[PDB]
């Protein structure tokens, strides 16, 4: 049955269909915390499986969790991380404050909001969210269109090639990433 899936619709019910997708959107919700959202490999991952026949459903994967508080002191940052993997050893909660993302990357000043902060990721595959809304729905985000990820596709967004040290993260973070190595039909691309 469900399987033949060309478009974000036929992908979103099978996200509801699984307990476990769901689950992590259900906490993060209630979480409390302030501009986050379910962003980049995370949400991706249910969407990639879906179409490889792969399991989009194992919940043993990396949960992109990014935020932006510049309230919130840069230790409590790495504290609060702690909690979500001791509470929750069953997932992978990857939490990143936005704010201080001056010193981990190149030319990368301070981020307007998450959507921002996604049209400035190192793929525009990645550029990409998924959460509940005040309605319960799926809120998507899509800054490049869906067809990027539909076609498995690998570019640097246009926010990247404008600055040459930007590319350097980029291509250095290429290599040991296990991408083709999982799915057999992952394009690869430079522009």
């Amino acid at each position: 049955g469900m399987n033949t899936v060309k478009n974000k619709q036929e992908i979103l019910e099978a996200f509801r269909e699984s307990p476990d997708m769901m689950a992590i959107l259900t906490i993060i919700r209630d979480l409390g915390l302030k501009d986050s959202w379910l962003a980049a490999g995370s949400v991706r991952n249910f969407i990639w499986n879906l179409l490889s026949d792969k399991s989009p459903f194992d919940h043993e994967t990396d949960i992109d969790v990014i935020f932006f508080d510049p309230d919130f002191s840069y230790e409590e940052t790495l504290l609060l991380e702690k909690k979500l993997r001791e509470d929750f050893p069953q997932y992978q909660w990857e939490l990143k404050n936005q704010v201080y993302m001056h010193q981990h990357s190149p030319h990368t000043a301070s981020y307007t909001s998450s959507r921002d902060a996604m049209s400035k990721y190192p793929e525009r595959c990645t550029a990409v969210g998924l959460r509940l809304n005040e309605e319960l729905d799926f809120e998507l985000y899509v800054p490049y269109g869906l067809e990027d990820i539909l076609n498995f596709q690998v570019r640097p967004t246009p926010h990247f090639l404008e600055n040459e040290d930007r590319m350097e993260l980029y291509q250095t973070r290429l290599s040991k990433k296990n991408w083709q190595e999982k799915w057999k039909n992952l394009i690869f691309k430079n522009t």
